[PDB]
C-alpha cells in the first residue's frame, strides 16, 4: 500500500495550500459578488479542511506518516501560491479558485486509480467522494462564470 | 373553468408545469447571479410543490378528481414548455419565471372569482393566499430586474 | 466517452419524473384501510425520488450534458406508462404498483451502475449503487406488507 | 318594594348573530372532545395502533378551534359556556356510554359523522358572521372549516369511500 | 366508598375531568392585575390535569377497568361542584377557587395512594404519589402569592 | 386600487409612530408590573414591526411608496406623541397602549372596507388578520385593567 | 448476604431481557402481512425500552457488588424464555400474539423482582422494577386492543 | 459626573433610530442587480442597529437619563439627513448610502468612547467599543462589494 | 411529620457543604485526568443543587422553614470542610467524593426510612431517587479507582 | 484588598453569600408578585454562579487560591445573612436584593479600578462586564419599586 | 444468487450479535484510570456495532435471505469466543481486548467486500466498505491510546 | 495604526503555524490520554481558527494586508515546527502545546499593549479576549501536568 499512502500524503500537502489559497480569496475579494462569495469561500474551506480530516486519518490508519508543518506543505504540494493581491477582480478570484479544483479532483482521481490497484478500497471511496463534491462545485463556479463545467 | 373543482384542476395542470418549468430554469441557468438564483429556484420549486399539494387536496376533498399524469398536465395547463438551453441569459431566465408567476397570479384571481361567485369560502382563501405570495415573489424578481412590479 | 453514462443518467431523469408523477397518484387516489399510513408513505417516496433526480440531474449537468426538463421529454422517453388517476384500485392493488415502479427504477439503477462502469466513470457510479441500495430496501418492506418476500 | 324575579324556560337555542354561534361552537367542541377521547380510550381492533393516537391529534385540533371560538367570544364581550352542564345541555352531538365492542370502522365513522356535524356548524357560524360584517369571527370559521373537512376526506379514503360533503 | 384501585382511578378520571372545566373557566374570565401572569398559567395546570387523566384512565384501561367517557359520568360522578363563569370574580378569589380544586385533587390522591397500596397495585400506586407530589407543590406557590403558608 | 394603496400607506405612518409610543412606554414605565409588562411592550413592537412588514410590502408590491422618513411617518399618522415621563402609572400605561390599539384595530377596519370594496382581497386579508390579534390583545390589557374588552 | 435475592432476580432480569431483545429483533426482521409498515418499528421502539431496562438493572446489579451475566450461553441458559427458528409464515397476528406473552412474562418476572427487592429493604431496586412492569403493562393492553381483545393481565 | 456619557449614549439613540429609518428605506426601494442579496441584508443591519439602541438606551436609563422617545426628538437631535424614498436609484448608490450612514455612526461610536472614556464610565465606553468594531467591519465589505477598500 | 421535615431540613444543610466541597475539588484538582473530571464535579453539583431543589422545595410546601444562612449549613451539616490544597492528588480528590458520596446516601437512606414512618411517601419518593442516583456515582468514581462500589 | 488575586477572592466569598442571600429570599417570598419574582431569583442565582465561575477560574489561572469552604466565605464576605422570614413582604425583598446588588456593583468597580491599576486588563474586562449587568438588574429591581435606578 | 454475499452477511449477523455482548461485558466489568471516558465509549461502539447489524441483517432479508436470530444461532455461528466477566482484568487489557474483536470484524468486513464484489453485488460491497473503514479509524484510536502504531 | 496592523498580522502568522503544530500533535499522539486529549486538539484549533478570523479582518478593515500564503506565514512565525513523531509521550505534547499557547499570550499582550498605546481600541479588545482564553486554556493544560499556571 505504498503507492496509496504516498498519494494520500500528496493530498495532506495540496490540501492545505489550496485552503490556503482559499483563504487568500476569501481576505482579497473585492467587486460586485463580494457578499456571497465571501462567505462561499469560507464553505469551501469547510469542505477542503473536511478532505484533509479524512485523508491525514486514513493515511495514520495505514500506519502512514502525514507531512505536518508549513515547510512540508510548501515544498511537496504542487500548487503556487503568490502574495494577495486586493487588486485581482471577482472572476479572476472564482477562475483561480476553479483551477485550483480541477487540480485537487485530477489528484483525487489519480488517488482513486492507485488505490483501486492496491486494493485498498477504503482509500478508493475516500477519493471517490471527494472528486464528486469537487466537480459539483466546479459546475456551479463555471456557470457563475458562464461557462459549462468542461471537466 | 365552470366551478370550483375545474379551477382547481387547471391550477393542478398548471402549478405542475411551471414546476416544471422552474426546474428547467434552476438547471440551465448560467451567469452572474448563478449561486443566488440557482437556490432560489429550488425555493420557489417548493413553494409551488406546496400550492399543488393544498389544491389538489381541496379538489380531492370536494368529490373531484385531480389530473395526475404527464399528459393530462402538459396538455390541460396553458403554459408552454421550450427545450432547455443555456445560452439563455440569468436576466432572461428571471423574466420567464416573471412570466410564469404573472400567469398563476391570474389563474388563482380566477379561482378567487369563482369559488366566490359559488360561495367556496375555504376553495376561495387558498386561491388568495396562493396569489399574495406570488405576487410578493413578482415584486421582488422585477426588482431584481430593476423595474416596478407592473402587477 | 461518457456519452453512455449521460444518457443512462438522462434516462434516469426521464423515469424518476415519471415515477414522482406515479406515485402522486397513488397517494391522491389511495382509498381502504392502511390509507392513514400509506398516504403519507408516499409523500416520504416522493422525496426519496426527489433526491434522486438532484443527485443525478447534478451529475450530467457536470458531466456536460442536458437534462430533459419538459413534460414531454419525461414522458416521451421514461420507459414507464401512466394511466388514468382511479379511486377503485385497491390498498394492495397501489401497493403493487409502487413496488412495479421501483423494481424498474432498480434495474435502471442497475444499468447506470454498469454502463458508468464501463465508461470509467466512478462519481456516477456510486450514485446509482447508493440509489439502487435504498429503493431495493423498499421494495423489501412494501412486499412485506404485501405478505410477500422481496423477490430481487 | 323590589324588582319582581322573571321565572321562564331559557329555551332560546337561536344561532342569531356570532356571538351564540361561537358559543354553540364552545359547546359542541366541548362534546366533540369528549366523544373523541372515548373513542381513544375504548378502541380496539386492527389499526389501533394507528387511530388510537390519532383520536389524540384529533383532540388537539379540536381544543385548538376551542381556543380561537372561547377566545373571540369573550373579545366581543360574550360569556363562554364553561361548565359541563352547560356544555352537555347546550351541545346537539348526543353521547353514549363507552363500548370496547365496536369495530374500527364503526368507530371512525363516528367520529366522521362528529365531524360533518362541526364543519356545517361552521358554515353557519361563516353565514351568521358575515352577514353581521364580522370578518374576523367569519375567517376564524372559515379556517376550521377547511381543516375539518381535510380530516373527513381521510377518514372516509380510510373507510373506502368518497369524502362526500 | 372506593372498593378498589379501579374505583378510585375512575373517580379521578371523572373529578379530573371537572377541574379542567373549572380551571378553563378562571382561565377565561380572569380580570385584574396578575392577568397577564395568571392567565397562562391556568393553560400550564389545564395541561398537567390533563396528564393526570392519561396516566389514569389509561392505568384503568389497562387494569380491565372501563373509564367514565361522557360529560354527563364525569359531572355526575365527580364531587367537585361548577358554577356560572363571572367576570366579576378577583384575581385573588379565582386563586383561591383553584387552591380549593387542588387541595381536593391532593386528597382524592392520598386516597388512591392508600387503597392500591393496600392492593398491592405498586404501579397505580406511584401514579397517585408522582401526580400528589406535583399538585402539593402548585399549593405552596398559589398560596405564596396569596400571602399564605401551603397549609397542607 | 388608489385607495387601498393609501390607507396602507397610512398604516405605515400609523405603525411607525405606535411603534415609537410602544417604545417609549417600555422605557419609561415604573411601578408594579414592570418585570411583566416591560417585556411585553417588547413582544408588542415586534408585532407592530410584523404588520409593518406586511403592509409595506404589500403597498410596494401593488406599485405604490411607502412613507420612509420620520418627517413622513409624523406628519401622516393620526397618532400624537408626547414626551416620555416617568411618572406615569403602570395601569396609565397600559391604558395608554390600549388607546393605541384602539386606533389600529379602527384603522384596520378601514383598510378593510376599503380594500373589499375596491376587490383587493388579498390587502383585505392582511388588515383582517392584523385586526383579529390586535383585538386579542385588547382583551388582554382590559382584562390586567379589570375591564371588558369593550371593543 | 443481604441483598443476595435482588441481585439474584436482577441478574435473572439482564438474561430475560437478553432473550427478550433477541425474540423481539426476529419478530422485527421475519414480519410480513398487513400491518407490517406500522408494527416493524414499533418492535424497534420496544427493542430500545427494553434494552433501557437492561442498562438500568445491570447497572444496579453491578453497584450492589454483583457481577452481571454478560456472554450470551449465560443469556440462554438463565432465561426461562425460549426461542424458535424464524419464519416468514408466521402471521402479524401470531407476532403480535407472541409479543404479548413475552411481555407478560416480564411483567411477571417485574412482579417477583418488586417483591424480593421490597422483602429485603432495597427501595432503589424495588422502584426500577415498579417503573419496568408500568410500561410493559401498558404495552399488553395496546397490544391486546390492535388483537381486539381486553389486556387481561 | 456622567453628564457627557448620558448626553452621546442619547444622541446614539437619536441618530439610531434615524438610521433605522434610512435603512428601512433603503429595504423598500431598492432595485437592481443584487437587490435578493441586500434586500435581506438591509434587515440584518436594521437588527443590529435596534440592537445598539437596546443596549444604549438601557444604559442611558440606568444611568438615570431621560432617552429620546418621539419621532420629533429624533429627527430635531439626530446629525443624520433623510430623503424622500426614489426607486431610481441604483443598487450601488444605495449600498453607498448605507456606508455614509455608517462612517457617520463609527464616528459617533468614537466619540461615545472618548467622552465615556474621559469621565470614566466604564460600561458605557465597552458599549460604544463593541459597536464600532462591527459597524467598521460591515463598512469593510460594503465597501468590498463596491470594489472599494474601506478607507476608515 | 416532624421527622421528615427535619430530615429534609438536614438535607438542605449537608447539601449545601456538599456543594461547597465539590466544588473546591473542581477548584484545587491537578494531576493526570484533570480534564474529564474538573468538568465532571461541575455535572456532580448540578445534581447536588438539583436535590437541594426538591428537598427545600418539599420542606416549605410541608409548611417547614429551610436553613437559609452559610452559619446554619455550616453548624447543621455533618461535613467538614479543610483548606483547599493542590496538593492533593486526583485519586485523593476523587476519593472525597465518593466519601461525601456515601454519606449523602446513608442521609439519604435515613430520610427514606423517616418519611417511610410518617406516611410521607412524597418525601420518601424524592430520598429514594436522589440516593439511587448519588449510589450509581459512586459506583463509577470507584470503578474510576479501580475498586468495587463497596456500598 | 491590595491587588487583584485579593479583589477576586473578595468577590468569590461575597458572590458565595449572595447566592445564599438570593436564595433565600427565592425560599421565603410571599405576596402578589411571587409567581414572577420566584423564578426571577434562581435567574439571578444563576447569573451570580457565573460571575463566580469566571472570577474565581481567573484567580486560579492568576496563581491564587480561591476561599472554598462554607467559614472562609461567611467570614470574608461584608455581606450579613439573618434568618429567613415568611413574613418579609415582597417588596421589602426586592429592596434586599437591590441592596446586595449595590454592594456588588460596588465591589465590582474596586476590582476594575485595582486591576487596571496592576495593569491586569484580563481582570479588569471581566469586572467590568459583571458591573454593567448587575446595574441593568439595579435598574429593573428599582422600577418595579417604581423608583430610579439611582446608582 | 448471490449465494456467498448472503452466506457473509448472515456471517456478520452472528459476529456482531457476539461482538456487542463481549463490548458489553468490556463495558460493565470495567475498573481503572480511563473508566470515565472509556466505559461510555464502549456504548458508543455499541451503538455502532447495532448499526452495522441493522444493516447487514436487512440487506440480507432484502436478498431473500434468513438472518440467524436466536442466541443459540449467534453463538455456534460466531467465530468469537465468549469468557465470563471479570472486574480483575485491566483497563489496558480489556482496550486491547477490544481491539482484537474490531480486527475480526474488520477481517470479516474485507472478506464481505470481497466476496460481494466478486458476485457483483455492489450494495452489499458498500456496506461492508463502510463498516470496515470506521472499525479501522477505531483500532488506530484505541492502539493509540494502548502507545501503540494500529498494526493494520 | 501602523503598528497595530504589523502585531496583527504577525499574529495571522504565528496563529497559522500555531494552528499546523496542534495539527500535528493531533495526529501523531499516542499514549493513556489520547481519547481525551486528541479531540482537545481540535477544539483548540478551532479556537485558534477563530482569533486568525477576528485579527486577519480587523486587519483588512483597517486598510492592511494579510500574510496569506505558507511561505509568509512560516517565515513570519516566530514559532518553531519539527516533523511529526509518534514516540513522543503525552506529557511531552501537552507541554508543546502550553509553549506555543505561552507564546501566544505573551504576543497578546504586546497586541494589546500596542494597539493600548495607538488609541485601536477595537484591537485592543481582540487581543484582550484571546489572551484571557488562552491563559484559561494554560491553567488547564498544566493542571492536566500536575502543575500551577505559571502565567
Ligand atoms: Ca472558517
Ligand atoms: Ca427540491
Ligand atoms: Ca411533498
Ligand atoms: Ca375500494
Ligand atoms: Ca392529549
Ligand atoms: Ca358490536
Ligand atoms: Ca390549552
Ligand atoms: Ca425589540
Ligand atoms: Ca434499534
Ligand atoms: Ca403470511
Ligand atoms: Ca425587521
Ligand atoms: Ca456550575
Ligand atoms: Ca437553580
Ligand atoms: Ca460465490
Ligand atoms: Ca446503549
Ligand atoms: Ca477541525
Ligand atoms: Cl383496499
Ligand atoms: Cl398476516
Ligand atoms: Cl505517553
Amino acid at each position: 500500500l505504498a503507492d496509496s499512502k504516498a498519494v494520500l500524503n500528496q493530498a495532506v500537502a495540496d490540501l492545505s495550500v489550496a485552503h490556503s489559497i482559499l483563504h487568500q480569496v476569501h481576505w482579497y475579494m473585492r467587486g460586485r459578488g463580494f457578499m456571497i462569495w465571501h462567505p462561499k469561500m469560507d464553505e469551501y474551506m469547510e469542505e477542503i479542511d473536511g478532505y484533509l480530516d479524512e485523508m491525514s486519518e486514513r493515511l495514520i490508519t495505514l500506519g502512514g506518516a502525514p507531512f505536518s508543518t508549513l515547510k512540508e506543505f510548501s515544498e511537496n504540494s504542487q500548487l503556487k501560491e503568490v502574495l494577495g493581491d486586493y487588486n485581482v477582480t471577482i472572476e479572476e478570484q472564482l477562475a483561480r479558485v476553479v483551477e485550483v479544483f480541477r487540480y485537487l479532483a485530477a489528484l483525487f482521481q489519480k488517488g482513486f486509480d492507485v488505490s483501486d490497484e492496491e486494493g485498498d478500497s477504503v482509500t478508493n471511496d475516500i477519493f471517490n467522494v471527494a472528486k464528486a463534491s469537487i466537480e459539483k462545485h466546479i459546475w456551479m463556479l463555471q456557470a457563475e462564470l458562464g461557462q459549462a463545467p468542461k471537466l
